[PDB]
């Protein structure tokens, strides 16, 4: 699935992301756009050969299995496919995790590059939440 913007703002929000760990609902929407363009599909191979999987790219290193990513965790305990779902829940659950993990949203190397710092409000602009 493709979100809308203010689409994945509202799902975001009623699964409580919008200020997790004092993360505005923009930052999520921001790292979103830049991470997976909204698509719930998006996958990208990484050199280390692990792979990251839907709408915040959340890879096979740590947070999900594959069965492809040799001396990985899976510390979300999902299938990575659970990640490409139209269904947001299985993404939102493991990003809360991610987050929590010390470096809050900097886990998201396109959120430090590209929303860190940024007017990310502008992302929710004209949203009805
Ligand atoms: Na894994």
């Amino acid at each position: 699935k493709v979100f809308g913007r203010c689409e994945l703002a509202a799902a975001m929000k009623r699964h409580g992301l919008d200020n997790y760990r004092g993360y505005s609902l923009g930052n999520w929407v921001c790292a979103a756009k830049f991470e997976s363009n909204f698509n719930t599909q998006a996958t990208n191979r990484n050199t280390d050969g692990s792979t990251d999987y839907g709408i915040l790219q959340i890879n096979s290193r740590w947070w999900c299995n594959d069965g492809r990513t040799p001396g990985s965790r899976n510390l979300c305990n999902i299938p990575c496919s659970a990640l490409l779902s139209s269904d947001i829940t299985a993404s939102v659950n493991c990003a809360k995790k991610i987050v929590s993990d010390g470096n809050g949203m900097n886990a998201w190397v396109a959120w430090r590059n590209r929303c860190k710092g940024t007017d990310v409000q502008a992302w929710i602009r004209g949203c009805r939440l």
